[PDB]
This record gives structure tokens, sequence and C-alpha cells, in this order.
């Protein structure tokens, strides 16, 4: 077996290989649009001749508390062929990208995780949480206090590219996890909104001037409609399109994949209708540069200054100050206060998974009490991390 | 219809009502038992001669963050005859019990919701969350760095009862939501424990010196182990009972009803088997004294002093200083910086929920966004808010 | 927002409210087609500009007991958009329809309801029951003494549009419920009667000079046969249909929407084999005239002459004589013996609901039990009242 | 009524009774294909004008013990119009397909049957069974012993038709059960293997030089593979096919229809995880010449030579001489020693069931228990009996 | 950790993992009873004071092929506290009941296996298959040539005891698979067959000279009968037997656990209705002495003498004369010619699997096929292995 660069001659066996490894593989035309996110040298394939392995990197831009914009190589199309499983493939694609993106300058590495237990040995923490709310539409009724007691209209998604792009790039930029979502990525989102032959039924989208919806009635049950994305830049613009949905006077039910902190059971007289049917790890992050990632992020002002030393497993021992909501974080080898190893302080990163929670579990050690509780509080975010999109 | 204090001769009408209103009401003899903890005059009843509505406190101890130990009123035993909907029985017997828990000096009233839109409008707010977790064991392996790679003990629970009261005195008085659980609520827990002929199977024990674990098999599902109550006082019982609960070889499942900080996940290699399977609200608080409940708990030493002016809609406007950990809570006149009603203070008030989130539903009203992240900072339980037993 | 008809200008914003309220909507295709039956000031929609609702009727033909056939207007299309419910937008849409359906000159109205409680307070009362039969073929045996123990061919229905036509009309003459079904409603029917890919499958014809039924094979149920419409004009072709459908050998099961009074269990030595699956309101009617209306259909000849006077809350009082199957509807202002809801006086039209069931729910108010009885009798149909299609 | 062999204008009519009888009727394009194999006089039609009844017969080879191939007339598109049950037309089809079949000179006839209680009465036996694996594949771990601890490739299967129709050839010459695959049964195989809109996933292969396994994820179970036909002329090709669908690692669940003797579950350190999931009758047999079927088969050279008399009922008595793994079948007049119907000879006929288990149910008849064990061990099939294809 | 033969004081102990591991663990007086089948030195304990692992065998008596009836060690009452998993008590305490029961004398171990994975590298096979048949009585008719065309009666299992021990002590003796059943464990079958509140209904029997089947209505599903045990000596009780149990015209369906070679599906007209719905592994077996276990069993003598070299992994070479029906082993160093581990000689050993299919998994390793077919031959079963009770 050989690990290489593809040639142009290797995209049909990695196509191949797409469709034998992944149910959701609309087929090779929107391969192609993707693979306008992959840099030049951004895949590995391995050949027995055939592929049997193959991994790649997209240019991305996540979003980070403080409404920091970094550099993110986004794996995807990972796929190790059925007859050559137990033989390393992964571990060496998995080494020669995580080689070329740390030398390409990128701080941090992101994927989603196919199962839980494959991409922590290689650096990856959970690092957002996806959260699924049911809300039994018959029920709701808005609290005295919600917002909005007509500013959102029904409108066909294709009519409206402009107006989503423009909400969605705002609230990118202000949300950590947020990802700029390219051209060729909204192509294809708009492409998924059309009806298909024994597939998906019409999307149709609810737009306000800060906010967007948009959903489908369910393939089979008639009854659920299905929020795919619902991105809002203000509480009005949020409370509005929760209104305008509950308003699906057809349905029983609505479900959206949301997050942890989503006001929307606030919103209600009955908390208990937005039930949570799902919870999931959603983006993974691999610190690939621990002190280039540290110093970019901002953290909680209501912290004082306070420095530490932290070790990250066979990735350095820094001095770490944090105050003003800035960190400094420096070559040392004064004595570790914090160890962890790189997937915990990916799990850190956005601020998802609490300090203390990680050491209850001794995935981060320390003697210092107070340490961790001033971690917990600077590495907090102000804005709840939400997931963009997956790839 | 009268509403007054039952007298000895009202029991039988109101254990009817029990019968009729709760499919979990094991008999006259529990309820007898429960019965010890209604102090004088914790009672009233409403007769039309027959009893068609009943409700009552108990004297409890909840844990609330700074290990702070409140006096607590826990409505229990709440019920209105089918016969007698829509005629203003709850708002009349839950007012002349607030006149009472007040006028007692309790600063806090607790109960459990039988449905989550009741209780809001008399000013309970929902303060602990229940998380389900439902691990699928045979894929579970333990993370390198899990504590405990025998201290464990499998026992019979009705021999070991001074060992689970002495564990579980640890427990209450360290965690927020804990709750003082007094002999007659051990005697009826210990009796539960046994099988019954179409009822649950035997309870068994898995015992270490820092926490236990109650498990029994479910009913019907043979493959499921439901763990009843664990309580953990160190990060090494917790690790070690969960990797005796992992050793019931002949289970598929093992469910327990948790909190969200659990951090079970974290101590296995793929942390999406420890799936969250149902959420709902647990412990609801009305704050019956402003003042004295937020003085008396504890506040995170993280953030810095600050000053603010706090209005409870309907129940007064205060001067509201938290500096080191401890707030300072006057009556003014001066304008309210901010605003809410009272359930959303009980729901602020053990950390459960975050001040920007109920703000973002507008529940909680400020123009100041640096406040809002300083409430949120200083709201915040260090210690994860736990739900102790229900009532 | 303003009520007004539609311009051309508008269809297309109708057609997006349309595909975003009904699962059922085939396209506009399949809308231009059923619009041929909608006259001149046939609809109105309400404007925020954007369609934001719309209600419309069309130019029916309704049997009713005495085979006489009335003109009805049949209400279709009504949609409010999901961003501006509880505005009254439906009130003053149907408020608008009816005055005009009144003064056009048609004496009733008609609607299939999306749900049971909207449309009661417009005025409209159920009329028809569906009534869902599933027998299992595989034990079914034909009574000694059903008739036809060839004269059924199996067909391709769109080869036999003709005789499905001809057989058609004469049901739809001699049953209360019966609709003419204009040819636009034929295409329709022999378009769906095709296989669609991830859809229906194949629709198949039993022709028999007197009668027919279309089914097809359940898409997902393979040992599922639906009948989706079966007319027979005889006994005889009633019975030789079903002696046909139980010869359906690969299938385990045959389901129909029927009416309460199919003969089918009584055909079966074993009468519990047709099985009730499901029971609903079919055709709702509002009587827009009730003198008109009264006088227009035929009653029972068994009931000798009586005379008793009808007030409709706010549709008049009348002196009502009823004799030798006809009624004289007259105005009065002499005391009443009846008073009901315009609703209720559509529920007895056809025959499918008692008098003295609507009074036993004090829907219908009398002091007179002999007048009930004489009511129930002459209200009663000879002919069981049957649903034609659905609109 | 009239039977006949059909004339070219039939054919509309037989198509259409075959979409009404037959689910997984193509069309009428696939139908066109198979017709190929349907020699001149191998169809029957009963008209009564239109098609009320249809059946033929396809010229086919079948391996049988002892690798002998035989002319089999594979009976096919039996069908009778639900509007003619009961009138005798299966019965008149059969025999007079039968007569023409025995006429031709065919020693043996065979079909799949729909119901299990139809063919019996006709001297059909079943004679292979189908037995369904579902196997956890997220358990399964290779025994130790287990061959081939990369010969296998993932491949498209229309682009290695040659090498499917090779080893299929080689399959089938082996394995009693096999029939030969003409041209247009392997273009239906490869037409299927295409994704349809609504309908099945894509197909993917798996190659061997010695085997081959096509297989699809299932239309809504998307963590279930289903092999569709897995074709090993050695252990060592089966072995690797099986480790290869094991490292399908997306799916939990990998399910093949199999035979009896599959040594799949022996491959696994857990026998148990190869769970049979349904089991029935496969090809049935009618033995059409008692002495041609029992003469061309070989025996089991283990059993020394035995003579004894044997009487099929209506089907004649032979004085049947078996040694050397060869039989000789000459008629006699001499007391038969073993009697038994038609059906039970077709039964035995490949070594799918034991004669011993046929006497115990009084389906052959004999006095010596010595007989019994001598057929017994000289009618078992040294290569296990497999299923073909269905037709 | 030390391991010992447990005293009395051990027992309260045993019973408490019992309890824990085992959910059909009736309690300490079921147990108490099987408890006198245990040999002195029959069990061992592991203590870390508290038990912490249990093993024991009682003593059995199995027939093998040739109704020769071997002693046998029947291991059961095997468990490991969840709290000690993974420290070699499994593998520690087989090791020495294995010394014990070898040292004793017995040719062979069996088991019934709580999981597939685990005996396997102890040593033991899968000897018997169980059947679960399901019918739908319904349907059910017996073919024309079926037995038995009032020798059953319906009779309480507690007043005919005597009949039940005589037929079964016939059966035992006659069917390989089959063991002696103690006087305790008629005691404990007849007190399962009362009714128990919230558990099983009360069980019937059908009594026939020659055979008996006791069944019970399901506990939830009252339309299903259970068998829990049919044990018939000849075809005529079976068939009888059959004939009364579809005469339950109350159900609709009657399950048995049974064996592959059940005649049940050849009695009826449609084979079909008789559907397997679950098949499992038996009855274990270790061959604990290889020469012993060989000679002691009959062999077919429809197989020509011959003579091999056998070698078992780990248990000896030795040189097998195989002629009229006899086996004669002895010592060799010979080059071996078939080469098998234990576990697969267990699973030949009563004729539930074929040499031929465990040589194509590898299990079993020769280069000579005409050797792999005598074995195959020699080692079938006359009478088919069923299995007696589970222990
Ligand atoms: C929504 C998700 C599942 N879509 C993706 N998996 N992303 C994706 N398919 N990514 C990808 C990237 C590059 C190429 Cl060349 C081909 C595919
Ligand atoms: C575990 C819960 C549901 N148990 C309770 N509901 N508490 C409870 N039954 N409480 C209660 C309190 C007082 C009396 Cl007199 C009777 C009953
Ligand atoms: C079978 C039923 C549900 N079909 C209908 N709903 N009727 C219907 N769609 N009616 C309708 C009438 C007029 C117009 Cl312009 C558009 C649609
Ligand atoms: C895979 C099976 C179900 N396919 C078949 N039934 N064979 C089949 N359809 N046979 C067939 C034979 C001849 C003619 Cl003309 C038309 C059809
Ligand atoms: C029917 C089966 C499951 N019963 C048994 N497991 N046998 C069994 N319990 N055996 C057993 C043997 C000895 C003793 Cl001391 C205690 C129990």
């Amino acid at each position: 077996v050989t690990l290489c660069s593809p040639t142009e001659d290797d995209w049909p066996g990695m196509f191949l290989l797409a469709a034998a490894s992944f149910t959701d593989f609309i087929g090779p035309e929107s391969a192609t649009a993707w693979r306008t996110l992959v840099p030049t040298d951004g895949a590995v394939v391995v050949r027995d001749s055939e592929v049997v392995g193959m991994a790649l990197y997209m240019d991305l831009r996540l979003t980070v508390p403080g409404e920091v914009v970094l550099p993110t190589a986004g794996l995807s199309f990972v796929a190790v062929a059925p007859t050559h499983r137990r033989r390393g493939l992964l571990r060496a694609m998995c080494a020669e990208l995580h080689r070329r993106i740390a030398d390409s300058g990128y701080p941090v590495a992101a994927l989603h995780a196919s199962e839980g237990g494959i991409y922590g040995r290689f650096g990856y923490g959970p690092a957002t949480t996806l959260h699924e709310l049911t809300v039994d539409r018959r029920f709701a009724r808005f609290h005295a206090d919600a917002p909005g007691g007509s500013s959102v209209r029904l409108v066909r998604p294709t009519e409206h590219r402009g107006e989503f792009e423009a909400i969605y790039e705002r609230w990118r930029q202000q949300v950590p996890g947020g990802l700029l979502r390219p051209q060729v990525l909204w192509d294809e989102l708009l492409a998924e909104a059309k009806a298909a032959p024994g597939g998906d039924r019409e999307s149709f989208a609810l737009l306000h001037p800060d906010g967007y919806a948009l959903y489908r009635v369910d393939r089979t049950d008639l009854k659920l409609a299905r929020v795919s994305e619902l991105r809002a830049v203000t509480a009005d613009a949020h409370c509005a399109l929760w209104r305008a949905l509950i308003g699906l006077d057809s349905m029983e039910r609505i479900s959206i994949i949301t997050h942890p902190q989503d006001p929307l059971p606030h919103l209600l007289t009955d908390t208990r209708l937005a039930r949570t049917t799902w919870r999931q790890d959603g983006l993974w992050l691999r610190i690939m540069n621990v002190p280039a990632a540290l110093e970019a992020r901002g953290y909680a002002h209501e912290v004082g200054e306070f420095s530490t030393v932290l070790e990250v497993s066979d990735g350095g021992r820094f001095a770490l100050k944090i105050g003003d909501g800035r960190a400094r974080c420096t070559p040392t080898d004064a004595a570790a206060e914090i160890e962890m190893d790189r997937d915990v302080l990916g799990s850190l990163y956005l601020g998802a998974h609490r300090a203390s929670t990680l050491a209850a579990a001794n995935r981060l050690r320390t003697k210092d009490s107070q340490l961790l509780r001033r971690l917990d509080a600077a590495f907090a975010s102000d804005v709840p991390v939400q997931t963009a999109f997956e790839f």
C-alpha cells in the first residue's frame, strides 16, 4: 500500500469508495462542488491500482469566543475500504494530513465524527453539542413576556437567496461555532430545498429582517415539520420565527437540531413542551498549535488576572496568563499546575464543556480547586456555542 | 365550598382523593409515614361533608450554593377532585399555604410539578434539570485517564442502611439541590428495595466507602438495569461505582436519572455511548422572601464586586450588591436596572439556568449586557446542581 | 390587511400558500384544473403585496333524500399563513364567501373539514360519516344467501373511462351525498391511477355492468389492497365486486372507506371479519336558506302529517308542515316548539344523525318527545347517505 | 372458458393479469426478456376475449447430487384472475403443462411457491431450504482458525460482468440446486444493481478470484446491508468475502438468504452472532419420470449396495438398486417395501429432507427401519443443497 | 482473592451473587433443591470475607448416539461479581472444576451458555440446536397421510406426575441429548405449572399413553399458547398431541422450542405454517477424555470400516478405527490425518454439526475429502439429537 496526493485519475476510485462508505453521498456532481473547498495538497489516498483509503481537509473559517475568526482545516471524505480494515490506514492518513495542516499554518483542525470512539486518540475533542428539541405545537402558548405579542413572511427559499446569505453571514461572525458558508454550499443547500421523487418534500422559508428558518414536512410522518436551519441575529427575530413555526396549524410537532442554551422553552408558558429528543457531539476540534489557539480567542472579563502552567500531553508546556479577556501563552520548563491530553483542550476551547466536569473524570489534572474555578470561568463563552453546518 | 386545616376525620376523604389523583399512591400506610414531615397547620382541604381539594407542605432542608442549608416548605399531596375543576380551588389552596409558609418564616418553597404549565403563575420556577443517561454497556470501555484502573462491594441494601445514610448525609450537605432525608423516608426507600409480586424486581446495592448505587433490573426489559440512586462524595467513588455497573455483564443497557454535568460520558473512550434519553425539570422553587434568599446563598468569587437594582414583579425592589462571594439585598426606590417575575428568580437561584438565557426569552429585562454577564457569573454554582429525591 | 377577489397576479401567491398549507397539494397543474369549477367571484384573498389568506367555493350538485339535486357551494382551498394566525382572517373570509353564496342563490354550502373543531361556529354540521372497513380476506367465506353464487372483469382504468363515468353518474343521482363529477375530476382520478416513482402503485379496476371498484396495493404494506372507490347501483353488482376483491388471493387484507350501512359484513358467514378500523365525519353542510333547503328534500312517507314551529338560532322561525313525503316551511312568529343552531340542521339534513341523538346532547331542544320521534322518522333517508369524493 | 397456447394477441392480456397478480412485476420490458427462456408451446392461457388464467414453463438446467445437470421445466408466471377463483383453472393449466413437459422429455419440473399449501397436491415437494442469517457485525470477531488471517476488491458490478458470470458458472455446476443463468438474467441482475428514484440504493460488489458478494444498504434501515447473492467456489473465497462484509464499519447488521449448512457461524468466536431470522422452502421439485430422475443423480458411496421396491402413489412401482454411488430403477410388480406420494420423492431428491423425518410424519411408509437408515444415507448430498435464483 | 470449596457459611454469599447474576433465580428454596444434585467437592468459590465468584457441577446422565448413557458433569451456577470482572476468576474456577471433573472419572462435561462467545476457549462446543416453531393454528390442516385421522386427554399436570415421569424416562433413554430428570426437578417442574400472582398462567397437560405436552397461555399475548415441553416416544403420540394442540380453538398461535428435525411441518398440508421464529445453541459439551468418549458412543452402521489418526489440539493424538458401529481409539505418534480443537469434537459428538461444515470453516483440518465424508457419515445420529432441559 502507498500513501500520496491523488492525481485526477484517482478521483473516480475515490467517488466509488465514497458511494460505498457514505449513505448521504448525493453523487459525483455534489462531490465536485465540495472539491472547490479542498486546497492543493489537501487530499491523501492509499492505493493497493485501486483506491482503498482517502482523507482530505477543506479550508474553513471558524468563529471562536470573542468574535475571532480562525483559519480551520475541516477534515472530511475520510474512508477506508471494507477490504482494508485494521491495517493502520486511518492512522497513516491522519498523520500525513496533520503534518500538512500544521506545516501550512492552521492553528486548529475540525471534523464531524461518524462514531464517538475514533477521533479522541488523534487529538480531537467534541467542542459543540447538538440538542434536538421537539415541540408539541398543539399545546404551545407564548408566555406574556415573549417578544412580538407580521414581521415574518412565508417565502420560497430560491427566491430570497441574497437575504439568507446576508443573515447567515451576520450570524456566523457573532456566534462561536459559526463557519463561513461559501457560494458552492449555498448552491447545494438551495438544490436540497427542492422536492425529490421518492425523497424529501419541498422546503419553505420563514423570513424576518434579522433571521430565517428553513423547514419541510417529514417524508413519512406528515404531522412533523423538521426545521433544517434557523439563524436569528436578534432575540426578536428568534421569537418571531418560533411564533410562525407554532402557527403551522396542520402539524402536531416541530423538531429542530439546536444547541443546549436555545431560549425556545422559556418563550412558552409550559417549558416542558420543548422536549429534548436527542443529544450528540457536533463539531470536534484538534488544537494544532497550543499557543496560537489559546492567544487567539477572547476570555471572560469577569475573572481577575491569573497565571498558571499548562502541560498538553506531547503538545508542550506553557506559562498561561489570562487577564482583561486576553491570554499570553509562552514556553516554560516550570512545574505544570494543569495537565491534559490535546483532545481535552479542544473540548474546552469553545466553552461547551467545563474544566471542572473534565477534572471530575480525571481528563484534566490539577491539585488546585481555585485554579479549576478560574479556568472554568475564563474559558466560558458569553455567546453560547452553536453548530453551523455539517461537513 | 370551604377552605380549612383538616381534622383527623378529613384524612380518609384525603386518602380517597389521593388514590384517585396519584397512580404512585402506595397506600394509606406510606401516606401516614410522609405525614410525620407535615407541620401542624401544614395542610389545607376544601370541602363541598366530602373532600374535593387538598394541599400541604412538608418541613425540608435544602442545600443551596455555598453549602448553605435553608428551611424549605415542600409542597406535596396537591389534588383537586375531577368533579371540581375550573372553580379556583388550586389558586385558593396555594394562596392560603403561601400565606402560612411566608408567616412561618420560610425563605423558599419547593415542589416537583406533575405538568410544566401550572406552577409558573404561582411564582415557582424550574431550578434543577433531570437528565436520563442510557449506556450501551456492551461497548463501554473506560478511558486510560479514568480513576480506579476492588473498592466496591455488591450488597443487600437492607443490611447496610447505616452506611447509605452516612454517605447520603455527606452528599446532601455538599451539593446544591441536596435535601435532608429523614428516617421515615429511609424506611420507605428500603421497603421499595424488596421485590413485589407483579411489581418491581429486587434492588441490589454497590457500596464504596465514599458512594453507593441502588439498582434493579427493569420489570419487563430483562436486559435493562435502572439505577434508582447513585450518591458519590468523591470522583474516585463515582468512577468505581460506574466500573461496577458496566460490569453487569448480563445487561445490554444501564439507565440513570442524573444531572447535566454528570462526568460519566468523559470516563469512556466513546462519550457518545452515554446517550441522553430524557430531560425534564426536576425541583421547582418559589422565593418567598427575596432578600433572605439572595443574602443566604454564596456567589462566585471570580466576579468582582458590583451593585445593581433588581425589581421582582410584585415582590419588591432591592439594591443588590455582590462581592467576595456574598450578597447584600436592601429596599430601594431607585430606578430598576433588572426586572423579572418571581418564578425567574427561582430558576436562577441554584445556578441551573443562565440569566443571559432567560434574558434572550425576555423573562429577565435589562438594557445592560455587562450586568447580564456579571449576574450569569455570580449566580453560577461551582458544584453542579443535582436533584435529591422527589416529593 | 385587505380582503378582495384575487387578480391573475394573486394566483402564484395562492399556490405558495397552498403548497405550505396542504401536504396533498399535487401541484399548480392539478390546482388549475380544479380552478375551472370556481365561479367568477368564487374566491377571496387577504393581502398584507403578499397573500396571507385565501378561500373559495366551487359550483357543485349534491343529491339529497328524495333524489333531489341541489346547487351547492363547495368551500375549498381555505388557508391562513402561519405568520397570520389569530387575526380573524378565517372569520372575515368565511363571512364574505357566505354573503356571496347566499346572494348568488345557493340553498346549501358544503366542505370537508381538516379538523373537527373549526366549522361548527360558522354553521357547518357534519352530515355524512366515513367508515373504514378492513376485511381479513384469508378467512372470508360468502353466506349461502349472498347473490352471485363471471360478471366482473379485471381491467385497466384508463381504457374504460366511459363506463366508469356512466356508472358513477347513475350512482350519484340515486344516493344522498352523491356529487356530479365533472370531466376535469375524471381527468385527475385517472392520472392518479398511474404508478408514480417513489409514490403509489398502479391502480386496477373491477368492472361490472352496474358497478366498479378501483383499488391498488398499499405502497409499503404489500399484503394490503386499498379500494379507493366502489360505486354499485345494484345489490348484485356490490356482491359481485366483493366476491372479486375477496379473490385477490395474494392479499391478507382489503380496506375501503365506506358508509355505516355498507351491507358487506352481512355477505359473509362471519360478520366480524369486516372490521371497523376508522370512523370520521365526511361531508359538512351549512344550510344557507332554511325554507328552500327544508322544502327541497323528500321526507319519509311512513310518518303521518304533522306541523311544528322550528327556530334556527339567528336563522329564522318557521311553521314546518311535513306530510306525504313533502315539507312546507313558512315564516311565523308563533312560539317555537323546536330550537337548534344552524349546524345541527345541516347534521340532520341528509339523515346521518338522529334528532333524538342531538336532543340527548341538548343541541336540539323541545319539550315534546312525540315531536322528536316524528322528526327522527321524517328526516330519515330510505337510501343510506354516502360520501362521494373529497374536495 | 377455453385453455390454449397464447397467440401474440394474448400477451397484453397476460401482462395485465401479471401486473394485477405480482407486486414484483418490473414491467412488460423485464417480462419480454424472461420470455426468451419460454419454449414454443411452453405457455397456456385460459380465455373467458379476455385472459383469466395463465401458466408457463422455462427451459432450465438444474444441478443435482453427483454434479449431474438435468433439463428442468421451470414453472412461472402462474396466475388466475380474482374474478375466476374456485373454477378449477389452476388444476386444468397444471394438468396441460405437465402433459406437455412429460411428452417433451423433461425428467423434472421445478417452481418457487407463492404459498406453502398449493403445489403439494400437484406432486411438487419443497427440495431446498432458504435460511436468512443476520450478523451483528459490531461484535463479530473471526476465530483464530478462520482462513485469510487483501484478496477481495470493492467494485462496481456493471464493470466486472465477465468475472461474475465465470464464478457463477463454476458455482452452479458444483452445487446441487445450481441453475444455469442465461445472458438475459445477467442483463436483469445488473439493471437491478442501479439505484432507483424512490426504490433500491446502489449495489456494490466484493470480488475475489473464486467468489463474489453483491450487496446494498436497505432502502429504509440505513444500518442494514442486504447481501443479494454470495457465490463462493472455495472456503478461502467464502471466508475472505465475509471478512470484507464484516468490515462494512458503517453498518450494524449484514443479512443474507443462504442455506442451512452455511459455515459462516463457525468462522466467528461467537457462533450465536450469525442469527437465523427467517427460514422457508426455496425450490420445489416435481419428479416427472421416476426412473430417469432416480438413475440420473449420484448417491453416497458410504452406504453398501442395497435393493428395495419403491412405490410412488400413482407414479409406478420400481425395483431400486443403489450401489457404488449409482441407482438402477426398473419396473416391478413385486410387493412394495417403501411407499410415498410423488411430492415426497421431490423433497428427498436433492438431500434437503431426510427419509427418516418424512417417515416420522407418515409421508413415507416402510416397516423396515434398516431400509430407512439406508435411504437416508444414500440420498444425502456430500455438497450441501443451495438455492440458485428465484423464478 | 482465594479459590476453595465453599463451607455452609459461604452459601448465603453465593445466593446473593446468584440473585444479582440470574434474573431466573426463583429463590434460595429452589436453589437448595438443585443443590442435592451437586456432589461433595462439586463447587468452588472465590472470596475477596465476601463471595465474588462461584461455579459448580451437578451429577447428570446424558444419552449419546447408540442409546449409551454417560456420567456427565453439568456446569451451572457460574457467576463473577460485577465488581471483579477481568481478573481471571472465570478461567481459575473453570480450570479447578475441570481438574476435579477429570480426576473424578467423568468422560464429558456439559453446560447451557448465557452467551455464545465464552465457553469455546474452555473446550465446550455447541452440541444441540434449539429451534422455535410458531404455528398459525387458524390455517393448520393435517395432511391425508398424518396418523390419527380420542387417545389424548386434557389433564391437570399435578394429578398425573407418575405418568409424565414414566414417559419422560422412556424418551430420555432413546434420544441423544436426553438427561435423567431426578425427583427434585419433577418437584420444581410441577411447582412452576401453578399460576403465580403477576406471573405465569396455569399450565395444562395433554396426555397420551406414549407422550405428553405441557403448555400455558402466554402472560400478555392471550392468543399465544407456549408448549413448555412435548415428549413423545412414538410418531403416533407426536401426531396425536399436535392434533390436540391445533384444537386449542381460542389461540391464534402455538409456539414450541424443539429440534431441527421435528416432523411437525410434514404433518400439515402447508409445511410453511410451522414457522422457524428462533434458533440457538442448546447443550454445549466438553470432551474430558477423548478415547473414553469416542469409544463409548455408537456410530452409523452404513459406513464401512475405516482407520484414521485424529489429533485434538492439546488433547492427544489417537489411532481411530470405526467399524460395525463401534470405535477403537488408541494412543499413537503416527502423523495426524485430522486435527481440531477440543470444542469442535464436542460439536460433532451428538451428530448436530457435520464434519464437512466445520471443515469448510477450517475448524477441522484434513487433506482427505474421502475421510471427511466418512467422518460425517459415521458421527451422524440415526435418532435426531434433542435438548432435554436447561440447567
Ligand atoms: C453534509 C455533509 C455530510 N457533507 C459532507 N460530508 N461534506 C462532504 N461530503 N465533503 C466532501 C468534501 C470534499 C469532497 Cl472532494 C467531497 C466531499
Ligand atoms: C416520591 C413522591 C411521588 N412521593 C410523594 N409524592 N410524596 C408524597 N406522597 N407526599 C405526601 C406528603 C404528605 C402526605 Cl400526608 C402524603 C403524601
Ligand atoms: C381531494 C381534495 C383534497 N382535493 C381538493 N382539496 N380539492 C382542491 N384541492 N380544491 C381546489 C379547488 C380550487 C382550486 Cl383553484 C384549487 C384546489
Ligand atoms: C425473480 C422472479 C420473481 N422473477 C420471476 N418471477 N420470473 C418471472 N417473472 N418469470 C417470467 C417468465 C416468463 C415470462 Cl414471459 C414472464 C415472467
Ligand atoms: C432452568 C435453569 C436456568 N435452572 C438452573 N439454572 N439450574 C440451576 N439454577 N442450577 C443450580 C444448580 C445448583 C445450585 Cl446449588 C443452584 C442452582
